[PDB]
């Protein structure tokens, strides 16, 4: 068995009847595939339970997924091969005028209206992975910090200190987080996580045996702000958004770090450095991408590899030779 | 007027009657400072709405707050000067167990079980200044951003890539994780706030009149990190625990940078830059904190400032005189 537990938002105002429609076709089909549960209604606000089968359960959450009708969809949990049936039927519940509020309801109600408006905003402040560990029904807390492989990601915009010199401060903003969600939509697209965040940086990483998909991110990265370069409106700073990348490899500690009001989810190790100190020798070398011998090594794609004199770098244990690409240049 | 509404952690198991003698020693009081609401009881987690003049309502939150029988409290919503009582009484409701569980209790329950759940990990991974704006009934994801004059204060270890080449994983962990967490008090206590880790290196800043708070707290932290060195058990990693600080003042950009999957409320601006060159600096100089004349200049009190050379730094427009402090060194 499966139940799966989420909450979304209106992607728009709808009616009474409106989402009174929604729970006839849900009762319809979910009474066909066996599926039980129970979809609440409050203001701007879906909640739903539903449970059965695996299969009949992935088919209809994504049917859901597709509904243009809501948007933010957060799976809360997903507890796969239940034992027990949680509700003997499915139906629908308007809460958000009465349903015999009493005083058990109202109290209820405005917990749930609380804790929800305060759980949205707290998600988009949360690094995207810690969710799904969260449906999975293991705690993120509890996560024991690890030695593990990894391919580090950094980016930096070139000369951002020009932008906050010629623009307002809400434009300046608005380039940077321009530059954050290009970045951030392929890096996820190529299987990394976007750990932080470091003024005009992206810090990033791949699993270990992932540098084909770490270079490809970069490349795609490199190629969508061109795009975008020369896709802008005339006179648009984003004509001159552009980034440097770095790529680097090796064994970090993944774990939760930080204090007891704040911590994070992320790695530690050489690496990391090793990538900011590439990332940074774009600014002294005509590519945009450079990447260490480990990363190219690893990879298993026949890049257009180029080599790049002989490095020398500093703070290491060895100049480790650097590569980059060179798609006929 | 005013209403508090907050959820807290039970601090240890309460039983039946333990949680029933709540219940009554609030409505006792309640009842006599004109003061209604409720306050529900979950699974280990309690919550409460309460309602009355804000002088009466901050007097008992502050009882509640001492209060050991719980913990981990947060406090989701403060209205002042509410107009409209919301509650006619107080009473208590324990729907851990049944109060008239049928098909709109049952749902409700678990609604509120798991979004709990999930809001009080979120809570952790959160930037502690977030909570307190949305209590403030703004939505911090619509804060415009702003120029704003900060001090920027960067610290970083000593030699950490040492202490990953000594221990295993988790006493690296728990070495860095006690670095954040005396680093962490003593700069929200100065009125600072933590924004950002970076490796082994915090990211704070001030307000740009408190260049006196920040070097407060930086010498504090010296001083804790030297107490925390000198106490440490026998063989214990603390005892080689050492920090660099570094401060700078200048005009930055406050707020929410990032992509949509994730943003931080956070600074941009050269000040960061600054403020770690001349953190890394202390790797170079005997002295633990060093700081801009900018720092030196704007601090009111009759520190025992001392300046160090002449400065050569890079990256920055002048080389600025830099400063630290010499406590009869
Ligand atoms: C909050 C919300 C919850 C929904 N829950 C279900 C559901 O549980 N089962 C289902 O079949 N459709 C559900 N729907 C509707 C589906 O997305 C989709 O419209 C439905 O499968 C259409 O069925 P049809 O192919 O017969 O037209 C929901 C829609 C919304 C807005
Ligand atoms: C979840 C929880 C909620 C509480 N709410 C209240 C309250 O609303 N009003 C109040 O006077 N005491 C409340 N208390 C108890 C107070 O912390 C404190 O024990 C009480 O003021 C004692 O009153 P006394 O001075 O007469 O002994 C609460 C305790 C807990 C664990
Ligand atoms: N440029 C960087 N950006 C982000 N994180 C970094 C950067 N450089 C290092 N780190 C992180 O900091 C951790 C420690 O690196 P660091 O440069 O502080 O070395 P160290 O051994 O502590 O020496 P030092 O005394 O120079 O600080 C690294 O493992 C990495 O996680
Ligand atoms: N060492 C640092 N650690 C953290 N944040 C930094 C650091 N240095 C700079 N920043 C942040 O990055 C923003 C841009 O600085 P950066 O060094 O990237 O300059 P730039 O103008 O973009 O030039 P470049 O082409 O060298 O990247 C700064 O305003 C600051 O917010
Ligand atoms: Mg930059
Ligand atoms: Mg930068
Ligand atoms: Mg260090
Ligand atoms: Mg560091």
């Amino acid at each position: 068995m499966k139940r799966l537990t989420y909450i979304s938002k209106f992607s728009r105002p709808l009616s009474g009847d409106e989402i009174e429609a929604i729970g006839r076709i849900s009762s319809q089909k979910n009474q066909q595939a066996n599926v039980t549960g129970v979809l609440l209604c409050l203001d701007g606000i879906f909640f739903q339970i539903l449970e059965g089968e695996a299969e009949k359960i992935d088919r209809i959450y994504e049917r859901i997924l597709a509904d243009e009708r809501h948007t933010d969809i957060l799976c809360l949990k997903s507890e796969v091969e239940v034992q027990e049936r949680m509700f003997p039927d499915w139906s629908m519940q308007t809460i958000n005028l009465d349903e015999n509020t009493d005083f058990l309801i109202r109290p209820i109600k405005v917990l749930l209206q609380t804790l929800t408006e305060s759980h949205r905003i707290l998600e988009k402040y949360t690094q995207p992975s810690i969710f799904k560990i969260i449906s999975q029904g293991t705690n993120p807390l509890n996560i024991r910090p690890k030695a593990v492989e990894k391919i580090v990601f950094f980016s930096d915009i070139v000369s951002f200190s020009t932008f906050a010199e010629k623009l307002p401060v809400e434009e300046v903003v608005s380039v940077v987080n321009s530059y954050f969600s290009v970045c951030t939509a392929i890096i996820t697209r190529q299987g990394g996580e976007v750990t932080k965040f470091i003024g005009d940086c992206v810090m990033a990483y791949f699993d270990g045996d992932c540098a084909d998909q770490a270079i490809q991110a970069s490349l795609d990265i490199l190629m969508e702000l061109e795009i975008l370069r020369n896709s802008a409106p005339e006179g648009s700073p984003l004509r001159v958004l552009y980034s440097g990348i770095g790529l680097a490899k090796g064994k970090v500690i993944e774990g939760n770090i930080g204090s007891e009001l704040k911590r994070d989810y992320t790695i530690l190790g050489d690496a990391v450095n090793v990538a900011a100190r590439l990332e940074a020798l774009t600014r002294q070398l005509s590519q945009a991408l450079v990447f260490s011998s480990e990363v190219k090594n690893s990879a298993t794609k026949s890049w257009n590899f180029i080599w790049l004199t002989d490095s020398e770098l500093k703070g290491k244990s060895e100049s480790i030779d650097i590569y980059s690409i060179d798609n006929e240049m």
